[PDB]
This record gives C-alpha cells, structure tokens and sequence, in this order.
C-alpha cells in the first residue's frame, strides 16, 4: 500500500507521523535531502574519482545530477500516481513533490559508500578477505558475516554510511524510511549469491551489522516477502526503481559526454551514437551553428536524457501495479526502445573510456593501495601492542570481530582518492 | 672516590695521567669536546630530524643545547664539589670548569649514536630483528648478543661511535675516561631486561661488542659494581646524572616551544604551563612589550630553563652522598618541586606534537626506509656472491663473527643522514 511506502518514519520513533500533520516547510522527504548535502560522507566525494581520474565528473558532480534526473522522475510519476489514486492526496495529504523529494534524497546519497577506484575498488577489497591477509578471519566468522566481506559491496556501505551509530549520533543521517527505501535496489543480504537472474538480485544492500535495521525499515514500509528463510529479502519499494534509472541514464549518457570531451571517444561518432535518442527533438540547425564540441555535446545529453526521462515515466506507469506486486523482473531501462541504442553507447564507452591505458593504470594502483592499507589496519587489529601498530591505528583510526572488520572495510572505503594515496605512499615510505 | 671518578685516561695508555700535570691550554676534558665537534659522526648530525621533519631543532641543534646547559649545570656542581672536599683542589689540581668540561663533551656526543627517525628509528631496527628478515639469526646468537639488536639502543651505539677502534684510530675519538663515564646513563648490558623500575636499568648503554671496553672504564673510575653474576652492571658515574638533566630540561621546554612556534600548540599554554617556572624571575614589563610570539616564548624558555638548572645543582648537592653511593634511585628532574608542570608540559607535547599527523607519517615511513635498507645489507651478508648483492656491497658498504657484522650493520645504517638514507632507500626500490 502507497500510505505505508511513503512513511515518515525515522529511526527510534515511538509515535508514528501522519503526512498530513507535517510542516511543508520542513516536509521529512525534503530535510532528508539537506542533511545528505552537509553531511560529511557526501562532502568527501568532492575528493572522489567516479571513472576517468580527475573538467571531469567527481562523484559529487555525478551523484548531483543523478538526484536532479531522479527528482523530475518522482515529480513525474508522482503527479500520475496521485491522479491514480486520488485518496493518497484528498485522505492522507500526499503532494507530487513528496515522490520528487524521496528520489531526489535517495538518488543523492547512492554513491555515497561507494570505495575508491571504482569497481576494481571493492573487487580488491574482496579479494584481500577472499585470498589475501583477510582470509584468516574465515573461520571466526559466519558465513554470511564472511560474504559481506569477500563480496564487499559498496551499496550496502552506503546504508551503513547512511544509518551508522556513534556517540552522540545514533541513527546516522536518521532519513525517513520511504528514502531508506527508495534507496535500497538490493533489499537482501549476502547470501545466498545470485538466487536469480533478477536485477534485485544481483547484488546484496545491507551487511550483517545493518540487517536488524532494514528489517525495521521493510516492516514499516510493508514491502513484500521474497524469502521466508532465515535469510531474508524483500521486494524493491517501487521508488527504488526510478533511482536506479536516473542513475542507469545519467552514467550511460554522461560518460559518453566526457569521453567525447576529453578526447576518449572521436567527436565523429558523437552524432551516429545519439541520433535515435534525440532524431525528433534535436533543432539541427542549431547544432550545426555551435561552435564548440562541448556545446554541442552538451545539447545532444539533454535531448537524449529528456528522451529517457519522459519514457522512463511512461514504463513505470505501465508496469506499476507488477512493481508494487513485487512481480516485475527487470529493470525500467530494460524496457526501453533504446536498448539497442543504450547497450552500442555503453559497449564504446567500455572500449575507449573503461579500457584505455589511464582508467587501467589507476585500477591496478587502486589495488595496491587498498590491499596496504587493509592489510596495515588488519595486521594492527591483531597486534595492537606493537609500537609500529599504534602508529598505524594513530594514522587511519584514531567490537565483536566482525564488527572490526566491517568497520576497517567501512573507513577504508570512505577515505578520499588523495587521502588514501598520501597514506600508502607513507606506509611506503614516499 | 672523586679523585678515580674524574679520570684523564684514555684508551691503551700505559701510564698514568696525574691533573697536575695537565697543560692548562690542553687539558684531556676540554679537549673531548672539539674532538666531537670535528669527527664524522658529530657533523653529520647536521642532516638528522630530532622530532618533526625538517626553523627547527635538528639532532644537532639540540646536541649543541644540551652541551650549553650542561656546561652550566656542571660548572656549578663543580665549585660546590671543591667546596665539599678541597683536598681535590689543593691536592689534585682539580677545577671547578672541568666539571662543567665533562658533562659538556658528554652531553654534546649524548645522541651522537642516535638513528635517523627518532625513536622510531631504533624501535624499527629493532622490528627488523624481532620480527623482520633478521629474525632468522636468533638461533645464532647468544642471549644478550640478540637483545643488543632487538632492543636496539641509540645510547649504546654512541658508546660504539666513541670508542670502537680501526685501523689507524685506535680507541675511536679517544675521550677522557670521565668523559665516558658522564656519557653512561645506562650502564648494564641489555640483560637482564629492566631488572628494576630506577631509571638506570631502564634501557642498556653498551653493545656486548664495547662490554670489555666499558669495563676498562668502569674499572678505571672505580665504578662501584651493581650486579655480581656474569650479567654486569655499574652504579652510574655522578656527573651522568648532570648529562641527564640538561638534556630532560632541554628537551622538555625547547620541544614546548617548538611545537608553539610551528603553530602545533596554541600560543596561550605557553604563559599557562610555564608561569610557575618563570615567576620570580621574569621581568614583565619587558614581557608585555615583546610583539613577537617567538620572542615572547623564548624569553619564557630562557626563564624556565634557568630555574631548573639551579633546581637541579640543588637537587644533586642533596643527593651527592647517595649518588656516590650508588643508592641515588631517581633522576634529578624526578624530584623537581614543578613536576607538576613539566608533567602538563610533556603531555601537551606528545599530545600535539608527537602523535601529530607529519610526525607520525614520517615515523611509519622510515620503518620502511629502515627495513629496507636492513634487508638489503643482511641478504648481501648471508649471500656475498651474487651480482645483485655485489652491486649492492658497492653501494651500500664500499672478516668477522656473525654478531660483530650485524652490529656493524646497524651502526652503518644509523650513521646515514636522513637524505643519504632516503636516496639509497630509493635507489634500492628504483624510484
Ligand atoms: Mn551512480
Ligand atoms: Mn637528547
């Protein structure tokens, strides 16, 4: 039911928040979105590469423009879902901008766990555990416990970056729960692996010491059962799809932008790669009157976003009640009339921005900076009473096992490109 | 007895030096000093870090602090010892500026043996033999042979500077017997390990390598023996404990300002620390009209350390019979009425300072730096023959036991100023 997903619900409450009742100058869904914009994880991507090393897209930039895609989809299927059901406005006060505000928030923040270096960043970071130093604590740990780690996944980091207790801040961020839920596309743990070929399933979204949390999320907003096991899953909350398609459009469209304007890919292919995206909309004679390879690339990246955009609202409006039945397999891009033209978009950019020398060169030196500093911050986590090892806690650290473990992962992962290339170059000797 | 205790011998003399007969212009302790001053090791202090990299204090900078206060300390300690006992004045010739000569050369070579990085650096040559590449010679050492190397100490390997002979320079700088015995804060082997909570056991000042050596001295002075097993140790020679002063005074209040001066410890603690120190002696007209913070903190220094320095005369007058007695169980600033705020002061410093980020990222550092050269001189060691470890050789070193080439090893690695260190490190890596 639409009345429980968007619940206001922040952690701790004791009393529920009836959307009626809220002040719309400090409307939950909207505060979600400011305390992601101060926070310091989302002010540490400033520091952080999102693709090509660092005009260039940080993942700053990157996670911005995500959340203004995903604001104009949820104020879009939002104007469509109230006109649906019309009680959701005229019975409990929801407004269009509240589905803007919730994807915009959880659009915001859904790089925001994310490890340096990309995905080789946490494929090191597995391996350390999987074969490296790591693979020692195996036996100490439960399998599921063992999985967050040698599958370390940067999704589920940034549930815990978004929720994580401290002194004097329990509940992190403390975001409503319908943004928790918007921005949780894997809603399972660990394990099992893959149990399908089911886009939520590919992945995992919250480790171990997050699960008692996302099971208080998933009661309160009622999402669906996919497992009753004691490994649990849910279905998809019905925004996280259109996060994941305004992040699905923005990185398929924008690394091709940068690409073409670093030089990656010929400026020759820019037109043939976009013309099916933008063939009705683009004025070519105004095209052809800009000066600048920018300026024209630019204008072919908001045509086909536009494209994508308004699309993307009309699939989810035809597929709304298999989403809200848990029943929809596939992704809102996946459906696309573009598909054919998304995948060719994304294979160039694999070939020219993915594999050329520079992303290559900065993957294999991502695996070795990542691989010392878990292997220092490890090796001190077993003998903290050496003096080099105090040293080392001094410098990048200043619990259960697992809870160790999840938290070295956790505080390697957020650490900036520059911080942790002037770390290892020190453990080094440099 | 004074009159043993303040010996003019030197290494391999076969006749006795009497003090009334010393050429004034010549005399055995004031020449200790510019011996220092001019050997290899003392200058090349000149490219060594003391605390935070590379105005402020180097290794030898500091050294030269600690000469001055020390100098002080034992001028006046040694007019109230001739006042004590004027027979050694009446009889012996002895002078109240060769006190103050004794612990000047001492404390100027006290951290001549020191390793580039600190404290840091001992404790990484240390590392290597606990748990690094140098592990694998345990087996093949006695004892104390492998506690000289994992508990590597920059006191005993000044002791080794000092005095290790080769060919050409036999007694190595060839100091006054005295001059040695101020220099021996720890005098013990590195077994057994802190046999007592006294600050005298609390490291070890000579390598099994210099134990014969030392004993020449301690014999020579008439050291009174502490322990009777075949595990030696001495009570300390009276003036080590002035050498231990000037340098926890020195270090105390100069790394304070340091830390002020670099902008590590906000200005305002220094009134606030140090106003018991320099109450009764500050001028504070002159005081409030100083506009520079780094003037305004130096005078604080200068005031502070002339308090301690008469406090510390005082305290070992009061002591001179249990220091003579090898019953003295503290430091002379173990007792100084404002422990409390040298207290304060020291733990404001390692707050700020010593576990500040740049010190702490080049401490980690030079472990690196330290391993690898290490590594690099042992693996060339245990394999003379190949090209790689001739090359190396070359480079890096241009017939002994085990022990005496490891020792050397260490001692050739902590000669290294911190660049020469820093470039071969990098030559090795091929950077
Ligand atoms: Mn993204
Ligand atoms: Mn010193």
């Amino acid at each position: 039911n639409w009345e429980h997903l968007l619940s206001l619900k922040r952690q701790g409450d004791t009393a529920k928040r009836l959307r009626i009742e809220q002040d719309d100058t400090r409307l939950g869904f909207e505060v979600d979105y400011d305390r992601i914009i101060f926070s310091a994880p989302f002010r540490s991507l400033q520091d952080k590469t999102q693709v090509i090393p660092l005009f260039v897209h940080t993942r700053l930039t990157h996670s911005l423009e995500v959340s203004v895609v995903g604001r104009s989809l949820g104020r879009m299927v939002g104007k469509k879902l109230l006109e649906k059901y019309p009680h959701l406005e005229q019975v409990y006060g929801y407004k269009f901008n509240d589905f803007g505000a919730i994807v915009a928030a959880a659009a915001l923040a859904h790089d925001i766990g994310n490890p340096p270096f990309g995905h080789s960043g946490e494929k090191a970071i597995g391996e350390f555990f999987k074969n490296g130093y790591g693979k020692r604590y195996k036996d100490s740990l439960t399998a599921k416990e063992y999985q967050d780690l040698i599958k370390f996944e940067g999704n589920a980091n940034g549930f815990k970056v978004l929720s994580q207790s401290k002194p004097g801040a329990q509940g992190g961020l403390r975001l409503s729960y319908a943004t928790l839920g918007a921005f949780m596309k894997y809603p399972k743990e660990s394990l099992p692996h893959k149990p399908s070929d089911h886009i939520a399933d590919k992945k995992y979204g919250f480790f171990q010491s997050e699960r008692a949390l996302f099971e208080d999320v998933a009661q309160e907003l009622g999402l669906l059962k996919r497992s009753t096991t004691d490994d649990v899953s849910w279905s998809r909350h019905p925004l996280a799809y259109l996060v994941e398609a305004a992040d699905d459009i923005c990185y398929t469209i924008i690394d091709f932008e940068d690409g073409i304007n670093l030089g990656l890919i010929p400026e020759e292919y820019a037109l043939e790669y976009m013309v099916k995206l933008v063939g009705q909309t683009i004025d070519r004679n105004k095209y052809n009157a800009l000066q600048e390879t920018s300026d024209r690339v630019s204008y072919l990246r908001a045509l086909a976003i536009g494209t994508l955009i308004n699309e993307s609202v009309d699939t989810f409006m035809k597929y709304e009640e298999e989403i809200l039945a848990g029943t929809f397999d596939q992704s809102l891009i996946d459906k696309s009339n573009y598909q054919a033209q998304i995948t060719d978009i994304i294979n160039l950019s694999i070939e020219r921005i993915y594999n050329s020398r520079e992303v290559i060169e900065k993957e294999i030196a991502g695996y070795e900076i990542l691989s010392t500093l878990l292997e220092a911050r490890c090796r001190a986590l077993d003998n903290n009473d050496t003096h080099y090892n105090q040293l080392i806690q001094q410098l990048l650290a200043p619990k259960s096992l697992y809870e160790n473990l999840i938290q070295i992962c956790a505080e390697v992962s957020t650490m900036t490109d520059g911080k942790a290339l002037r770390n290892y170059k020190k453990i080094k000797g440099l």
